[PDB]
């Protein structure tokens, strides 16, 4: 069986399980099941499945070097697929809620879920809640007797919580820290003093890297009973590194990738986000460039947004991006080597994860 | 130590733990810790703690009839307090998200969290996410080596998921089921055919009873290692019963309790909710009363809202409420008796829970 065919098959299995359970146990009616089925499909399907398929790829790597009965290979692959779907549904939860929080319009060339006419914000907030709740149902059902259940649920919780804290760091990145106050409406920074590489790194570490890279790699190790083939501090190090690079690419595309190709209209400039471009720009700008940036950033006026894109465009940020890229290539290749001391297999999966990231 | 003093003390402990953890492990800064501290206080504190204190009361009941070392009594009481706070934070999550979903204004005489000037919807959605995430952190930290950890986390998940499904039943209660469709903007019912006692019961079972009554009673049993002193089917039966009664009281107050005493302006009529009053009214109305209700319900116009309150007011719904009340008294007293076959203690705690409900 090709990996993706298996993974998609398991989607249909898990869907059927969750919807059947809602009928036998939760008194649901056919029509509300249908709404939830459509919600699931709409929010979970249509991506590349990178996160979920990484769990499967990591487990296939170990299968090739470990002795097992055929039924045990099938159980491991089925558990890798379940776990990969947990991650995909977790991502779905955050995309639905983020889209609502950020007033987003489109995602992937289609309207955000909350914007569907028969959804609305009132239902979509709860739909997003349900998406994450289904991750737990999956785990307690498919993994009920498994040795790794405890470790997987603990890992998933820590990853979820890091991700929520990263959303907080992200949405507050354009405020001055010393002015955060629930009682007082929050003004945009005027000094941009908190637009630094270290602050940027913290936002991205927490908002994306844990769920996108750490969790799929560690989940693959757990369903394989292979956590002893790695040094976990190295797996954390390489996940945070590759994950940062991924987000830098995403920041640059928000600004410069045509909307029809990006799948949405990028608004990081108007939203005053602490993006890689803003930080890198401030890190090399002269005084008049910093002042022009300040007069124009975080405004909806398209003329000001164009002034920002022009400043970025003339500041030779491609050079800074290639220098960054070169350094990440260098460091990820060193970590991959440190990962061979214990597992060629796992180091190769990390290599594949890097290749898929680097060359998109 | 009085129970409430202990419970409040443990709040301060748990708060300190979560905020310290955010500093040592999650790279938080003092200012964002302070925002989260204020958020926690604002959303978790200020109620009666009924839910959390039930866990403590149930565990105190068992302590009085079970032999233990004093350190073991202290550990049980501390675990009951932690678990009670998990429930209180879970309720906080749902109140924050519900308030956003329903466009609520006030809760308990203060603005809803999302309406604070330095919060907004963008941050409050995520704050609510964090509230529930903190329930998990509590459990994995305080209960890490406890025998009941697995059973508690499984119970809490099922309760959370039931509650989300109940929010779905609630927010869609005024739509015709056969017209639910994410693609099509949802019209209000015109026939009210789905405003039935059985449909009402399903909404309330799921939206309130599991977290308000089932979970505190079962959590008390689990931290006490006492689940064998009960027949779980009876504990489910009595929790769903008392919980329904609680929600009927809440529905009647939304309509008839003065705003300054209710702590908010009740809008169930304007929101077209499937309330006890609407259902009970339709269950006795003549044809002209049903038609007047239909012409007036689910509208913001205060004159129409007054027409609805007038219809309810002339339909002798107090009689139906006393008849309901009498039947619930009767049935809960029968269940309490069935609960003595195994535990006087637990049956008394259920009695107290009922007294606190019935006489508010
Ligand atoms: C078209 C494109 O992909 N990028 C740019 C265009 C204009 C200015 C800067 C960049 C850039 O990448 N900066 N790092
Ligand atoms: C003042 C009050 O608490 N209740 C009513 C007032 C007017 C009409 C009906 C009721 C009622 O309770 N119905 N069950
Ligand atoms: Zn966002
Ligand atoms: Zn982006
Ligand atoms: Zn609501
Ligand atoms: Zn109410």
């Amino acid at each position: 069986m090709a990996s993706m065919e298996r993974f998609l098959s398991v989607y249909d299995e898990v869907q059927a399980f969750l919807l059947d359970q809602l009928q036998s146990k939760y008194e649901i009616d056919p029509n509300r099941a249908r709404y939830l089925r459509i919600m699931m499909d709409t929010t979970c399907l249509g991506g590349k499945y990178f996160r979920g398929m990484t769990v499967v790829n990591v487990a296939e790597g170990f299968l090739a070097v470990t002795q097992h009965d055929e039924a045990t290979k099938e159980r491991i692959l089925h558990d890798a697929c379940v776990g990969g779907w947990m991650i995909e549904f977790l991502q779905a939860h955050y995309l639905v809620e983020d889209d609502i929080m950020d007033g987003s319009v489109m995602r992937r060339g289609k309207p955000c879920w909350y914007r569907f006419p028969g959804v609305t914000t009132q239902c979509a907030i709860n739909d997003g809640i349900i998406l994450k709740s289904w991750t737990q149902i999956m785990a307690w059902h498919y993994f009920a007797d498994r040795p790794f259940l405890k470790d997987l649920l603990c890992l998933f919780q820590k990853v979820d919580y890091a991700t929520a804290v990263g959303q907080m760091y992200d949405v507050t990145s354009m405020c001055d820290s010393n002015k955060l106050d629930p009682e007082v409406a929050q003004p945009m920074t005027t000094d941009f003093a908190e637009f630094t590489p270290a602050i940027y790194k913290r936002i991205v570490k927490y908002k994306t890297t844990f769920y996108t890279y750490l969790l799929p790699l560690v989940m693959g190790l757990l369903v394989s009973e292979a956590a002893a083939s790695v040094e976990m501090n190295l797996v954390e190090r390489v996940a945070h590194l590759i994950g940062e690079y991924f987000q830098v690419q995403d920041d640059v595309m928000d600004c410069f990738t045509p909307p029809e190709q990006l799948g949405k209209v990028g608004t990081d400039i108007e939203d005053a986000k602490c993006s890689w471009l803003a930080v890198t720009f401030l890190g090399k700008a002269n005084a008049a460039q910093v002042a022009e940036f300040k007069a124009n950033y975080g405004e909806k006026d398209p003329a000001k947004v164009a002034v920002v894109k022009r400043l970025y465009s003339k500041a030779n940020l491609q050079a800074d991006f290639a220098a960054y890229e070169a350094e990440v290539v260098r460091e990820v290749e060193s970590l991959i080597e440190q990962l061979k001391v214990k597992s060629p297999t796992f180091a190769e999966s990390v290599a594949v994860v890097w290749e898929k990231t680097h060359k998109r």
